[PDB]
């Protein structure tokens, strides 16, 4: 979408958005 900075970060930033959560209870 605006990937002017690291490539697919937008994708990303959604899956580290669930780690720093609760990713199954990993990545925490």
């Amino acid at each position: 979408a605006l990937e002017t900075q690291k490539p697919n970060h937008l994708l990303e930033e959604a899956l580290v958005a669930f780690a720093k959560k609760g990713n199954l209870g990993g990545l925490p």
